[PDB]
């Protein structure tokens, strides 16, 4: 639409993706969930698991709201993430950079609510030695902001799903849990929340 | 051409490649098809198939049409895709990033019709356990827009091609079917169409 | 010299590297040749050949001429290819991205004649099954413009060279031939020329 | 933050990340320490060690201090390192480029103190031949500025931390020391300091 | 605060694509390779994997500065992307160079530039002799890709093998370096190169 150009133009001049959109005495709440799609491989020598997963990330950016009457037909837009502030969520125990599989686009509606749903493949340090047993091997995937504490970035978890897990895999799921925690570090007196996805899996047969 | 040089000039000042060129509540229709070239490898252990294929993609961008009377002998132009809006089609079940092998340019005519034909190598999740049997392995290669629903981006299919299939590969191409679906998801009120290419193949000998 | 700087400044102000420098119905002729340097490897299981080769491309860009008067001591200059229009030659049957080994600069002279001479490593689809036989394996390295038909870009060949081929390779060269063909594709009305280099090689011992 | 937008804007407008924040007769002091997280692998044939570690770098950049009265609510911010001057620290005996695993953001406070804490995977040259003996292999990970001598960049160490060392790898930690040295080089009139992290480890029984 | 204004002048009044020659006089660049480690050899495919240090230096007359105008500035550390740098190609490389160090060069007030990258690269080489007393010999050949000798005068400095790792499986037999120059049938001007040569063999 013609308004669409107008909207994106405003994004270039009148917005900074480096600025965390906190609002006085209020952190930015980001919602986070992980859906495991496939355990690609394990390395029992190097203690690594290779996984493909779908992240669901959402938050409100008050700077990203616009007036519907000003851009009539425009309700939500598809935006390159590079143009937007994005939570600096890090995989604490990853041992490779993430490979993002999908278009690096996010949805933004007129209230400034952003959803970023990337599919990702990444390797993680894990004790995978129990993988050929009945109890399986348990890998914890730990995520959290690298630089923002809880009063600036309130990480919350959404309910996760094993429904997307590939059925014809050589690994079967014995269990999964997802939990939010909040721990202090020696440096700063503010805590840093984390969301941990724990998967227990074993070889079929 | 010199009267071809001004045409490109209009691209920069006016046009935004982030903006899907929907007209007045009419979706952008993209015609989509795949030519299979070579099945490079399968991974029986990790359930992966590695393919090389061309995507034929075409659509009309009404922001990209020009008065042919105003520009003498310019019937069409070759434009870098980074200067153009392109459909954010993703391979839903890919486990690797697409490796684009060809120059990243699209053909645009004065109707604003755009043609983009990349050659791609990509690895997909697939049950390849039957590959050595007479019935062989059947892989679904499923594509759709990552962020746009059918009212915005209407994905339609054209005839798939296999004439370009390599005849000296170790895999015999049994068959290939293509189908379009228009499905609602639990998340949104709008359907998101997909085109799926089903490839049945098996080891020769 | 202190005129190169003015010469380069003119490039930015007026020149568009996406515009193909055609004239009054005249296509840009580009002279093309490939020199085979080394056959790196073969994959007999996946039907792939890995080659390092030197491409020679030359053409005249009528927008890149300058009067030697207004730039006294400037015979020729070395320009980043990103500042120039360059032919979008693709290896039709590659199955990997080209790895350009050398600096990405072309030479341009006062009459707008441009020379671009990259050294490249790339993997191609090829029936290498006869490699250990007397007959050997034959591979076709096929190159052409990805988006410009024969009336826009006239691809012509020049003499081929094997003097540059490594003598200590495990692969013995037998024959190298080149030819120019003009052929039709489903997408398009007009013919697209190609130059194909045919390599026949075999193991020693 | 209304005041954060101002601060980030001022960074772009009135700061050059290419300039080392040395003062009038005074070097920049950078504090540096390496925390070993996991020895991923060793190659006894090529003499390499593959390690994952967490670096702590901090220094004061006097051009990054700000008056709190001009930015009332703002005590510290997370800034992309690309926007900052950062110490050009290189691993002397590295044989691969660093794979930075974490978000490339540093914390800056109002007195210009910067903290950058990347997680890194990187391969180093090392005599790993004693890895299966009781004594173990000893690897030196040596770091220093690549272009700045001690009078412009003063490199100092901090207390080490092996409390993050993965307990379930096939390698056990024997000895781990860290020392600062100030070597001279035949070229330059000026000495160049280095920090060296020495790991002794062996294969578990 | 003075380096600040140096970098500012560099932005408006300098094009890094322009070779800093003068009135009919080439830019001389000095070049030397120091071998650090032979990482591996491929005996089937005829390839050697090496890690080395390149010393490159030259004078860019556009990069000199009045020492009066900037009091306490001896040398500055500058991103190579902001400077003209020689387009030196490895003629017989079979992979892209992997640069291991920060991409910065030193420039002083005379406009002398020093660029010292450390690099991992793979080259075509006959390594069939690597297990013999005489050993394998590999040539590492470097030269400008687009500038003839009357524009870019490549000259060589003495190499260095003191930086060579003592604990690899390869002992060094012999090392040498030489400057060369030839006319190519194609072009009117001659072109120079510097070739570094190693001879090495497995230990034990
Ligand atoms: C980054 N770090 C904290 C950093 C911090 O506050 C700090 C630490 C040390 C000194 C000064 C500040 C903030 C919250 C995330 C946490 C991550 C964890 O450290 C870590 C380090 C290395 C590997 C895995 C995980
Ligand atoms: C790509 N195609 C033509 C298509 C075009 O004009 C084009 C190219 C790129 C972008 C937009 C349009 C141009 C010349 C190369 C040729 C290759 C052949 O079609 C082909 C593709 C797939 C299977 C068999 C044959
Ligand atoms: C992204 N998703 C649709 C739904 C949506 O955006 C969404 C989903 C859930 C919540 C909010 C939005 C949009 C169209 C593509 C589709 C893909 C599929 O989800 C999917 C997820 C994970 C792996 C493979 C495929
Ligand atoms: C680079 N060199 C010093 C000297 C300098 O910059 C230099 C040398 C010679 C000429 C111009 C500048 C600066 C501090 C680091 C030191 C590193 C060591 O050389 C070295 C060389 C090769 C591999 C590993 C280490
Ligand atoms: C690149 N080439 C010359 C090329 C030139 O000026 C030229 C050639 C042909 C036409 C017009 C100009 C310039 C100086 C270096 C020389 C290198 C060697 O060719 C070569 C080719 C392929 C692999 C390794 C080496
Ligand atoms: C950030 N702004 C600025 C302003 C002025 O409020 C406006 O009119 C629209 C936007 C905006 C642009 C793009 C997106 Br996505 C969200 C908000
Ligand atoms: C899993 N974690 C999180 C924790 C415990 O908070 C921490 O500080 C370090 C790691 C960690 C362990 C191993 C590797 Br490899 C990376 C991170
Ligand atoms: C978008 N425009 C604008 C205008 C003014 O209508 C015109 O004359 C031409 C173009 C245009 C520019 C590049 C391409 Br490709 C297509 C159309
Ligand atoms: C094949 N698909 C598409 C579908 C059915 O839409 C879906 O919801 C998820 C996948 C899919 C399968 C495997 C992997 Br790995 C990733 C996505
Ligand atoms: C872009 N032009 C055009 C014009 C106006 O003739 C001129 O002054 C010089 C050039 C030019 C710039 C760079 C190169 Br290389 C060649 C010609
Ligand atoms: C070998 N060719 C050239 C041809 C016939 O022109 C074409 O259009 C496609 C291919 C080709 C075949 C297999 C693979 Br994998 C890639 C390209
Ligand atoms: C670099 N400046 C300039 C100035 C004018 O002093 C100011 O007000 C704030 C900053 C500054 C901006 C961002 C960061 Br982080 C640190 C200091
Ligand atoms: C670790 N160093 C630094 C030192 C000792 O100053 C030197 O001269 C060379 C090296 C070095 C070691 C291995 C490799 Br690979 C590269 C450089
Ligand atoms: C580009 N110049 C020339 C000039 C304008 O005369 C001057 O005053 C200083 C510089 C210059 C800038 C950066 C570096 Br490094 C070297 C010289
Ligand atoms: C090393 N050279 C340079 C030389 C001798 O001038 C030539 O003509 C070809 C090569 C060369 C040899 C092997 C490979 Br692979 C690439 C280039
Ligand atoms: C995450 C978020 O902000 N969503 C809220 C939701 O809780 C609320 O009920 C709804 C209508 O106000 O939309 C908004
Ligand atoms: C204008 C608009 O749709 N506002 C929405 C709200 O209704 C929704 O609940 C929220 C999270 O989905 O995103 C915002
Ligand atoms: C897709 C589209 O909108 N255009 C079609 C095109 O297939 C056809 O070639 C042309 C004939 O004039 O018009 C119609
Ligand atoms: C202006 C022009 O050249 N006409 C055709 C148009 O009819 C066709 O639909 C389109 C897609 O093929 O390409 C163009
Ligand atoms: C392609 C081209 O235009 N080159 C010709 C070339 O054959 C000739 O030898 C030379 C004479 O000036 O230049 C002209
Ligand atoms: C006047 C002039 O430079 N003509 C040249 C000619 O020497 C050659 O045919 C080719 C290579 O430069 O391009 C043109
Ligand atoms: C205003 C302010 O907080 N300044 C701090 C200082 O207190 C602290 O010693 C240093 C290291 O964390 O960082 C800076
Ligand atoms: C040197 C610097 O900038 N910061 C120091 C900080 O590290 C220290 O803990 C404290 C004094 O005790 O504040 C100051
Ligand atoms: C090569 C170069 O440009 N630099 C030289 C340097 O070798 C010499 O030491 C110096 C003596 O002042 O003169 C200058
Ligand atoms: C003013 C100044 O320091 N000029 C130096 C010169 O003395 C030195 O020989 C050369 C590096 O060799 O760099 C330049």
């Amino acid at each position: 639409g013609e308004f669409q150009r107008k909207l994106y133009k405003e994004l270039v001049k009148n917005y900074n993706p480096d600025v965390i959109p906190t609002q006085r005495d209020r952190p930015v709440t980001v919602y986070f969930s992980l859906s495991l799609l496939q355990i690609m491989d394990v390395d029992e020598k190097n203690q690594v698991v290779d996984v493909v997963f779908w992240l669901q990330m959402s938050w409100t950016d008050h700077y990203l709201q616009w007036n519907v009457s000003e851009y009539p037909g425009v309700k939500q837009v598809s935006v390159p993430i590079s143009s937007l502030w994005v939570p600096d969520l890090a995989a604490y125990n990853a041992i490779s950079k993430p490979e993002v599989l999908t278009p690096q686009l996010a949805l933004v509606n007129s209230s400034g609510h952003v959803q970023y749903l990337p599919s990702i493949r990444q390797r993680f340090s894990c004790d995978v030695s129990g993988v050929d047993t009945e109890s399986g091997a348990t890998c914890k995937l730990k995520f959290g902001s690298w630089t923002h504490h809880s009063r600036e970035l309130d990480l919350q978890m959404q309910e996760a799903d094993i429904s997307g897990y590939i059925p014809y895999s050589r690994f079967e799921l014995v269990g999964v849990t997802q939990k939010r925690s909040e721990r202090f570090y020696e440096c700063c007196k503010e805590p840093y929340p984390d969301v941990t996805f724990t998967v227990t899996f074993r070889k079929k047969g």
